[PDB]
């Protein structure tokens, strides 16, 4: 029930689970950064690059994912595999039960603006 966090690396713009927070600093420009240890230690901007951890979606609740939603998406390309922000553009709804969702979510990645068709098993929702 404790709050848990993910942080966005300024190295590759992808999100990583935070194990703990070590210290902080203020840049001369006024920006506040925290030093995080990941579940390697990095400085990350508090305002833009630390948030409550994204949440897996169970097959029985795939209806809660809607066009326009911000999702954390598993983006696998070549031998690179990053968790990146995307927005759901389109949903092809499938016939399925509680065991496995077969709906297809077309996502558009925020950073490079590319699109990919993903299953529920590669996307996580934001809290609230
Ligand atoms: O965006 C918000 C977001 O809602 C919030 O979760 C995010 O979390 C605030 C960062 C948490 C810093 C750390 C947490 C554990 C140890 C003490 C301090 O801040 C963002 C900007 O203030
Ligand atoms: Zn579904």
């Amino acid at each position: 029930a404790d709050l848990a966090f993910e942080a966005k690396s300024a190295r590759d713009y992808a999100w990583y689970d935070v194990s703990s927070f070590l210290t902080y600093r203020v840049l001369r420009t006024g920006e506040l950064e925290v030093r995080v240890r990941f579940s390697h230690d990095e400085w990350v901007n508090v305002k833009t690059s630390v948030r409550e951890r994204s949440i897996p979606v169970e097959p029985s609740e795939c209806g809660r994912v809607n066009v326009g939603d911000l999702m954390l998406c598993f983006q696998e390309r070549e031998d690179q595999a990053l968790y990146c922000d995307g927005h759901v553009m389109n949903i092809k709804r499938g016939i399925h039960d509680h065991a496995r969702c077969n709906c297809v979510f077309l996502v558009r990645y925020e950073l490079d603006n590319t699109e990919e068709s993903l299953g529920l098993e590669r996307i996580c929702r934001r809290p609230e």
